[PDB]
């Protein structure tokens, strides 16, 4: 059957931490006071929760409250433990409190507020310099969480908060985040369609931190080529075909042969035969100001089928693409 895989970095971080670190089920939640927070307005509703802008009346500061739906109320300890483990880390959203919502009777997570008043799609209107600057800021968060034995598993623009006025970035929504344990088989139903790595699409469960680096490459490709999303799958099956139309089918077949993966036979009639396209195929007069040989080389090194071949967050921070960014 499938060949095993393990991360090439931070492989054993959880084995050398005390069990209290990663055994989230044993964690005892310290509950705050729901009365400290006054809900102001609804910001959005997901499949398992709703988010509100709120005021912490003990300091008159804005906060964001995520109220869990009764269905998710049970599996909150994983997210809580990860948020507490990562608290204070570079560009990681701060969990300010955990309270029981008086209406839903479910857990409510209280987060640091980031000014989210930059309307439109700042995501598709940044300058070349600002793309590099913010990409480096995301990498500080990803190297931190990966160094802390945690995979985010939902890297996408909707989970990157930017206060453009103060050039502040936070990586949010650790609701799909997991502890990495070598040899552990994980659920492939993670990340959002357009940002799903090939490992998820071919049903390879023994993945690791490198899944976040594929998602990151999808964001970079979308920004530098002004193509939102870069890999525009109609469903999870077509998502792999869209990738194959860019990266080619040969490397895809080499990847599945290397890990002894059994490709879903539904792929036989839709994958076809494609050769790798050179990255300049995506360059045109409207995106040429964001494209550089450094950007293309960096992107090439993130968007690889083989999860063990992609740059790690630390290798990515060493890339020449970031030499122009003030440190
Ligand atoms: N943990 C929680 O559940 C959580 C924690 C905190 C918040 C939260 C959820 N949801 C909030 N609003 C609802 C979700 O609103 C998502 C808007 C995302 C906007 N991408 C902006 C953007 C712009 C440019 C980008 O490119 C780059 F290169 F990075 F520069 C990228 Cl990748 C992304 C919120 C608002 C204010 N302050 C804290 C929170």
């Amino acid at each position: 059957g499938p060949v095993p895989s393990r991360a090439r970095v931070y492989t054993d971080v959880n084995t050398h931490r005390p069990s209290e670190y990663w055994d989230y089920e044993s964690h005892v939640v310290e509950w705050g006071n729901q009365d400290d927070y006054q809900l102001v307005r609804k910001l959005g509703r997901g499949k398992y929760s709703e988010v509100f802008e709120a005021i912490n009346i003990t300091n008159n500061e804005k906060v964001v409250v995520k109220i869990l739906k009764p269905v998710a109320a049970a599996k909150i300890k994983r997210e809580i433990k990860i948020l507490e483990n990562l608290r204070g880390g570079p560009n990681i959203i701060t969990l300010a409190d955990i309270v029981k919502d008086p209406v839903s009777r479910t857990p409510a997570l209280v987060f640091e507020h980031v000014n989210n008043t930059d309307f439109k799609q700042l995501y598709q209107t940044l300058t070349d310099y600002d793309i590099r600057f913010y990409m480096y800021e995301i990498l500080k968060a990803l190297d931190y969480c990966h160094s802390m034995g945690i995979m985010h598993r939902d890297v996408k623009p909707h989970n990157v908060m930017i206060d453009h006025e103060h050039r502040k970035l936070r990586l949010i929504d650790w609701g799909l985040a997991e502890f990495y344990h070598p040899g552990q088989e994980y659920n492939v139903r993670v990340a959002s369609r357009y940002f799903k790595g090939p490992e998820l699409l071919v049903d390879y469960q023994m993945y690791d931190y490198s899944l976040d680096m594929w998602s990151l490459g999808c964001m970079l490709a979308s920004m530098i080529f002004r193509k939102e999303p870069f890999f525009h799958g109609h469903d999870n099956y077509d998502q792999l075909v869209r990738i194959a139309k860019v990266l080619g089918t040969e490397d895809l077949y080499d990847y599945i042969d290397k890990y002894n993966i059994e490709l879903d036979p539904r792929f036989n009639d839709i994958l076809g035969r494609h050769s790798r396209k050179r990255w300049e195929r995506f360059v045109h007069s409207e995106n040429q100001h964001l494209v550089s040989p450094e950007a293309l080389d960096f992107l090439d090194k993130l968007l690889r089928y083989d999860h063990q071949s992609r740059l790690t967050a630390r290798e990515a921070m060493e890339h020449p693409y970031f030499y122009t960014v003030v440190k």
